[PDB]
């Protein structure tokens, strides 16, 4: 079962997605999944939607909304910022606890890249209700990765004019204020929960050693890490978003199915 | 307004969405947009997104769909050929005709890129009932660049596969098939209404010279150019997709706003 679904709060309407099993009558567990900057929520190859249908065939729902800003949701990119992407998965959180069909103690979170950095902090606020984390690429150095633009053209730029175009999206100086304040390792830890960390060797966006940062100073034994050998970002080969995919589905069975 | 729409046929379900301006009720002209070939109905940074909005404030509603394989619809894109987007393309068409809201004497079709062989064919086919179309970087080409890839690696591993990996994407040999067969620029000549084609000088995908080629073989002094100069395959600017939208929101304004 697929179907779109909408939330609405302080005048922001995000749109997203909603699987639901179909075999299975009840409460069913929910995975939240969080795209990444400049994406949506059918992510790069459609990764996010065969991750929804893979779920669903294990009897296991999900949720994918295009953060405000971005995508079908409301808004422009320019009004978007690092904190008011956690705002919306806040709401996102909440519109799933509120579903008549969610097992609230089966509720998982999914994130990639920039999403992966939501979906960490966001754990952490909710350590005591979110059942599992998978993180792929996740870009926990975010902010030294914006950091780094502003000794660049970009930096000069964004002094003139209050942004820059990263390739038609306008980029608040916003953005940067926000994000230069944050540390998305610190915020992340004290999730006790199980951790699944997905992060290709080859990634030129959020280098692979970024997940040795994430297991040694974030998590403990709770989390353990899928190395996809050779896969760029964003897993873009069939079997490398095979095994992203397969990977992260058998890791959600074994933590929201049963406990 | 903008709401999420599903068109169901021959056990397939497209999922899209429906966009209405907000401040005129009762039947308004409609837009029919189509991606292009890995793209989805959000497109390139989000620019049919914004294209959609662009319409809704000068009057003009919108839909876009997911062709059959791609993005949120159904269907995996080893089940898609050019004469299965060709069809959904029909279907869509008759779900705009049989929306209440719709003025079925304003009804235009934009595409980009492989979207746009799929509009300039449809154009063509419903010549009668399409009073506009514009062609963003349309891809009238696209039987010779796969043919063209016969003799590459590409050509190889078809031949040992019956499929290719394109970038988590399994493309069939029956794609290759079907449009070995398809001359767009002649299944494209004859539509007589207003055509408006949008493309980038520097444009790698689809070179520049297609749209000469357009001009030349496909459309008499009902076509008109507009070149973004610089410009790459997807307008992936803010000027250039400022262009590019204002340009064809201007055309369709003029076209379908008349009388
Ligand atoms: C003070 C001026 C600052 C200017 C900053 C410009 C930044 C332009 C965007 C740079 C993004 C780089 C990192 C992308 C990392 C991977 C994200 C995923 O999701
Ligand atoms: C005999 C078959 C051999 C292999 C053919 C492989 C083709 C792989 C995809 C090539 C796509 C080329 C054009 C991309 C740009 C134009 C369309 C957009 O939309
Ligand atoms: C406009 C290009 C859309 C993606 C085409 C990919 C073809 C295979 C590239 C390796
Ligand atoms: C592959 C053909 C490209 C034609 C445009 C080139 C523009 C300068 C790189
Ligand atoms: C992982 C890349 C996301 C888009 C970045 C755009 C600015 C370089
Ligand atoms: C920008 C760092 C990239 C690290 C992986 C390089 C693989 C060729
Ligand atoms: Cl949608």
């Amino acid at each position: 079962m697929q179907k779109a679904v909408e939330i609405t709060y302080n005048g922001k309407t995000l749109r997203g997605m909603m699987h639901l099993p179909d075999d299975v009558k009840g409460k069913v567990p929910m995975v939240i999944m969080f795209h990444g900057f400049t994406g949506n929520k059918v992510e790069s190859h459609f990764i996010f939607v065969k991750m929804s249908r893979a779920l669903e065939k294990v009897g296991i729902g999900s949720v994918r909304f295009d953060f405000y800003g971005s995508g079908e949701s409301d808004g422009d990119f320019s009004e978007m910022t690092f904190s008011s992407e956690l705002e919306d998965a806040r709401q996102i959180l909440k519109f799933v606890k509120e579903q008549p069909t969610t097992d609230p103690e089966r509720i998982g979170l999914l994130g990639l890249s920039m999403g992966g950095a939501i979906a960490g902090i966001v754990a952490r606020e909710y350590k005591d209700e979110i059942k599992a984390l998978v993180l792929w690429a996740p870009a926990f150095n975010m902010p030294e990765l914006i950091m780094n633009e502003s000794v660049k053209q970009y930096g000069a730029i964004m002094e003139q004019l209050g942004f820059v175009d990263i390739g038609g999206h306008k980029l608040s100086k916003d953005f940067v204020e926000d994000i230069s304040k944050l540390n998305i390792f610190e915020l992340s830890k004290g999730y006790d929960k199980k951790v699944l960390i997905v992060h290709g060797t080859n990634d030129e966006a959020v280098e692979y050693k970024v997940s040795d940062r994430i297991l040694k100073e974030v998590y403990g034994d709770n989390a353990t890490r899928v190395t996809i050998e050779n896969a760029d970002h964003t897993f873009k080969s069939l079997e490398w978003e095979k095994k992203a995919i397969e990977e992260s589905v058998e890791f959600f069975k074994k933590e929201l199915l049963k406990g």
